[PDB]
């Protein structure tokens, strides 16, 4: 599903996203922003073969199974299709163990290159959390 900017803030807060790490909860909507224009059906495909799935973009190199990433690991130990639910339980439990893996949102491009260093708390702005 296509969540709304305030609705997908407050599921990420209940979930317990904020200030996850350091990372206020305005990182993770700028994120799921412009690494899914908040859909959780996104998928994009890697020049090495992986995938990326979901609200967060998730690659399959790494994180999830998804049986035709050959030589990837499935270090959250999850099927790639359980991170396009419109139930973001998995895709927020998974970015918790890539967010401390020692890079922390330096994993996501989109997040380096379009929401470090910018006003993040603009869009949790007007939102009832
Ligand atoms: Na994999």
């Amino acid at each position: 599903k296509v969540f709304g900017r305030c609705e997908l803030a407050a599921a990420m807060k209940r979930h317990g996203l904020d200030n996850y790490r350091g990372y206020s909860l305005g990182n993770w909507v700028c994120a799921a922003k412009f690494e899914s224009n908040f859909n959780t059906q996104a998928t994009n495909r890697n020049t090495d073969g992986s995938t990326d799935y979901g609200i967060l973009q998730i690659n399959s190199r790494w994180w999830c199974n998804d049986g035709r990433t050959p030589g990837s690991r499935n270090l959250c130990n999850i099927p790639c299709s359980a991170l396009l639910s419109s139930d973001i339980t998995a895709s927020v439990n998974c970015a918790k163990k890539i967010v401390s893996d020692g890079n922390g949102m330096n994993a996501w491009v989109a997040w380096r290159n379009r929401c470090k260093g910018t006003d993040v708390q603009a869009w949790i702005r007007g939102c009832r959390l």
